[PDB]
């Protein structure tokens, strides 16, 4: 049974809520006035709440990039360890001269926050960084634009890009990895020509340049010939040794491909994808009970798109039976009196009835500020609380972060089924289809607004909504209600669809990226759907369309729909 027990950390009225939100806002304008003043006024009697937290990270970020140091240690004591922003932690550590996260740090080669990437220079300049990786962010740094950083590196390492020595080398090596110089119809032959004169790890690197460029064009016979001359696979950073991986995939090179992942930080050979694909690679050589053991790993990593796979390998259907009870409203009543969660249900109420969507967005700060380290029986207590308040993300915010405990009903909730159902059957696509895309999309927020303005549940560009509404009259305004979204969102998946093929695979990379893309990406032959998935050349994408269809298998287990195999959603993506 699920345990009673809530937490009962000191509440504050209402109003003292909505009055410290009324200047979170200028506390962080006060922060980038740098206004230090006014920071230190707003934060002296704050809640112990998302906003103080917030707001002080903000200003710490503020007070290293100032050397303000008296000032950002007394500020940094503030902050609790789980609540620290990484560039803080950087910070932290340089004034303590403590560079035993530059370590990790180091392997990371692309752009750094300020803070993070001065700790790793002043690494640099003392002796402290592993060179092998220090120059591998160098290299990685180059191949990526970040020339300032790179320069800033190598001279801090003793070998500036001017000085004749390494530095200097590595740089020269921009005819080669440059962005532009990659794409080169002779990069490899140069690359070949000043071969002999290069270190085998700048050999090693610059041959996964022109290989990560190929693999991500999807030109795999070009991307395999170049990442089979690199000698040693460490030297490549994370995205090249993946996209090696992807490209033996797409070849099915399964022996190439169990080699390359051998070759991985062991962080990403334990990610669902490389355990999955590794066992798949087992599977298909024989191996296997190594891919039985494999799989199992998978399948352990939880509510995943591989771990899904990989249970289907075993034998394992996708089971959305709960396994613990729901929460007793004694404890739900309880767990809204917390001051944290009360904190967030407070900002929540008030900015539907405010109309202030920026005060929605720190509701969802406090909200997972007030359950950063709740147990499992105190999370799913904090979910179905979310879920009587109407603040549907956060019910899946809490609920997801288990490990055992394990509520489907409340992981895949699906608020306005009469509608979405309704809207779904007029266009002729799978209900448990669309429910996995709004769950992907805006956790079912109706008034969601992404970056680049994608708007509501469906998170509809307002460009495409103009498409849509003039095809179908509707006005194009329909896109900001949510009947108006759905109806446009579930007409669009139908719509993409068709234009591609007809398959359901095509049609969410298509919903996402365009269907113009999602073409692109089609081989000249049929690829099986997760492989298509995995070697999408859009980072953003290629992790959409895996958590959509792995949101549209649990919905539609949970539904009671005619049982499809995630394996067998992803069907046979057709030749173009
Ligand atoms: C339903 C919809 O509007 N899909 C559009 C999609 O929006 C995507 C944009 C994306 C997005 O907002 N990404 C940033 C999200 S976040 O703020 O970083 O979390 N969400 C939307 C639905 O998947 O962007 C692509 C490309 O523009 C469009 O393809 S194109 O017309 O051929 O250009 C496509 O029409
Ligand atoms: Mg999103
Ligand atoms: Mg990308």
């Amino acid at each position: 049974d699920l345990s009673a027990s809530v937490p009962t950390r000191p509440a504050e009225p209402e109003r003292k809520t909505l009055a410290d939100y009324g200047g979170y806002p200028s506390a962080l304008d006060a922060v980038k006035q740098k206004n230090d003043a006014a920071v230190a006024a707003y934060l002296e009697n704050a809640g112990d709440s998302a906003m103080a937290e917030n707001v002080r990270n903000e200003w710490l970020k503020s007070l290293g990039a100032r050397r303000q140091w008296t000032l950002f240690a007394q500020e940094y004591a503030k902050l609790e360890p789980a609540g620290r922003a990484q560039e803080v932690e950087c910070y932290a550590d340089s004034s303590r001269n403590d560079y035993t996260r530059a370590a990790e740090l180091v392997k990371n080669t692309g752009k750094l926050p300020s803070g993070c990437t001065k700790l790793l220079e002043q690494a640099a300049a003392s002796g402290l960084l592993d060179g092998n990786d220090a120059w591998r962010r160098v290299r990685g740094l180059l191949a990526g634009r970040q020339t300032t950083d790179a320069r800033n590196l190598a001279a801090a390492l003793g070998s500036p890009f001017d000085g004749g020595t390494q530095g200097s080398r590595e740089y020269a090596l921009l005819n080669v990895i440059g962005k532009e110089a990659r794409k080169s119809p002779n990069a490899a032959a140069l690359l070949s020509e000043m071969e002999s004169g290069l270190s085998l790890e700048q050999r090693s690197f610059a041959w996964g340049v022109l290989g990560h460029y190929q693999s991500q064009n999807l030109n795999v016979p070009a991307a395999l010939d170049y990442y089979g001359k690199v000698a040693d696979r460490r030297q490549l950073t994370d995205d090249q040794i993946e996209w090696y991986a992807r490209a033996a995939l797409r070849a099915r090179r399964w022996d190439e491909l169990a080699s390359v992942i051998s070759h991985m930080p062991e962080k990403l050979q334990k990610s669902p994808t490389w355990l999955y694909w590794l066992a798949r690679s087992r599977a298909a050589t024989g191996n296997t009970q190594e891919a039985e053991k494999l799989y199992k790993q998978a399948a352990a990593t939880g509510r995943n798109f591989y771990a899904v796979l990989a249970g289907e390998e075993l034998g394992r259907k996708i089971d959305t039976r709960n396994n613990v009870p729901d929460a007793g409203k004694n404890s739900v009543r309880r767990m809204a009196e917390d001051g944290a969660v009360k904190r967030a249900l407070v900002l929540f109420q008030n900015s539907q009835s405010a109309g202030d969507a920026k005060m929605r967005r720190q509701a969802q700060a406090e909200w997972r500020f007030a359950t950063r380290g709740f147990d499992e029986d105190k999370l799913l207590t904090a979910a179905q609380t979310a879920f009587d308040h109407g603040f549907y993300d956060m019910a899946v915010n809490s609920a997801e972060r288990t490990d055992r405990k394990l509520n489907y009903t409340l992981r895949y909730i699906s608020p306005f089924k009469d509608t979405v159902i309704r809207h779904a059957q007029n266009v002729n696509v799978d209900p448990a289809w669309v429910y996995g895309l709004i769950r992907q999309e805006s956790r079912f927020v109706i008034g969601a607004q992404s970056r680049v303005g994608a708007q509501g549940l469906m998170q509809v560009m307002p460009a495409t909504a103009r498409e849509i509404a003039g095809k179908i009259g509707m006005d194009a305004a329909q896109l900001y209600t949510a009947d108006g979204n759905i109806r446009m969102g579930t007409w669009y998946m139908a719509d993409t669809k068709r234009r591609l093929q007809n398959n359901e695979v095509l049609a969410t990379a298509g919903y996402n990226a365009g269907p113009g893309r999602a073409r692109r990406w089609q081989a000249d032959t049929p690829l099986e759907g997760a492989v298509y998935a995995e070697t999408i050349p859009f980072s953003e994408t290629r992790d959409y369309v895996k958590k959509v269809m792995a949101n549209a298998a649990y919905y539609a287990a949970l539904f009671g729909a005619p049982h499809i195999p995630l394996k067998q959603r992803m069907g046979i993506v057709p030749a173009r």
